[PDB]
């Protein structure tokens, strides 16, 4: 009774194909439950899951296509600007997902690419050093906390010069919230350490070498919290930036119908529910019940209007413009040093 909406012509052509190749940035141990469940629905499809860095996905896909080689059927990546760039340059199979009828226009590049997640950039902290009631939930509040001598060298955030996702998140913050400028200068005052990776930042918070990290995905925070009871999460109430992992089907898929079934599964309530519940990846689909969901996120930030979803839109390509990049990085480097 929860099987994704299927075109019978598509399921029958997927049987003949009987294979699916995925290039994905989602860690395989996070995706596993979805792969196993997809196979229970479509046990006639053999999956090749390639778990790759977001740059690897873009380079590898661009290479194979250009050399004319067989590449991925489906590309699934948290690098929104690179996915949107490929899908707006002829790399994407146009396909109207029957599971995406209620997707907001800003969660889909028409029929070229789809959001699969709505993941908030949050504050994480070490509850042995900071109690929940003293962790501010606004940029101005965090800027105030970081004036305290006890916070000097105790703060982590992204290095937007070494992380594409870190860039997306901090740039969205800078473009949307004036108070971000005060907070960036406070990272300077506090001698914030910058990280190219969520895991390197989280390790230092768990160790107590930092007490607080700003701008990391709630999905990773929740996943680590399962293991680590001293990890606190605070949601920003003056405005939260959310990233959307983008999926699209290769225009040249060898198995385009298998890729439609998997894209439909990723978007369905069955797939979105399993992703939220088992992977603790914040779902896109608003009907999912549980902690890693739009409803839970909206209650935590004080309403839907306080979440800015980075859109699945060619408008985000301004982030790749050298002049725009430079203006942001010029401000950033001046403020945080
Ligand atoms: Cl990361
Ligand atoms: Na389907
Ligand atoms: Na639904």
């Amino acid at each position: 009774q929860s099987r994704p909406a299927s075109d019978p012509q598509v399921v029958e052509a997927a049987r003949k194909e009987g294979r699916l190749i995925i290039y994905s940035s989602t860690d395989q141990s996070s995706a596993q439950a979805l792969l196993d469940d997809f196979r229970k629905l479509y046990p006639f499809i053999q999956i090749e899951y390639n778990d790759l860095g977001t740059q690897a996905i873009y380079d590898r896909f661009v290479s194979e296509t250009a050399a004319g080689a067989s590449s991925a059927d489906l590309l699934w990546s948290s690098a929104m600007e690179l996915q949107v760039k490929l899908a707006s340059e002829g790399y994407a199979l146009p396909y109207d997902s029957p599971e995406a009828k209620n997707w907001p226009a800003n969660a889909r590049l028409g029929n070229l690419a789809y959001s699969t997640t709505l993941e908030p950039a949050v504050v994480v902290y070490n509850k042995r050093f900071l109690k929940p009631e003293e962790v501010p939930t606004t940029r101005e509040g965090l800027a105030r906390l970081l004036q305290e001598p006890r916070m000097r060298g105790r703060v982590a955030t992204w290095d937007p010069e070494r992380s594409a996702v870190g860039f997306t998140i901090l740039k969205a913050d800078y473009d949307r919230f004036p108070a971000f400028q005060e907070l960036a200068r406070a990272f300077g005052k506090a001698q914030a350490a910058l990280y190219s990776s969520t895991g390197a930042a989280f390790e230092k918070v768990i160790s107590g070498e930092h007490y607080l990290a700003y701008g990391f995905f709630g999905s990773f925070a929740l996943l680590r919290q399962r293991t680590v009871k001293d990890l606190g999460i605070a949601y920003l109430t003056d405005g939260t930036v959310a990233i959307q992992r983008v999926a699209f089907i290769n225009k040249r898929a060898a198995h385009p119908n298998a890729a439609k079934l998997f894209l439909d599964y990723l978007l369905s309530l069955r797939g979105q529910n399993l992703m939220a519940y088992t992977a603790l990846i914040f779902a896109r689909r608003e009907t999912v019940v549980g902690e890693a969901t739009p409803q839970a996120l909206y209650k935590a930030v004080g309403g839907k209007d306080k979440v800015y979803a980075i859109p699945v839109s060619t408008e985000i390509l301004k982030n790749l413009d050298p002049a725009e990049r430079m203006r942001f990085l010029t401000f950033w480097r001046q403020a945080v040093r």
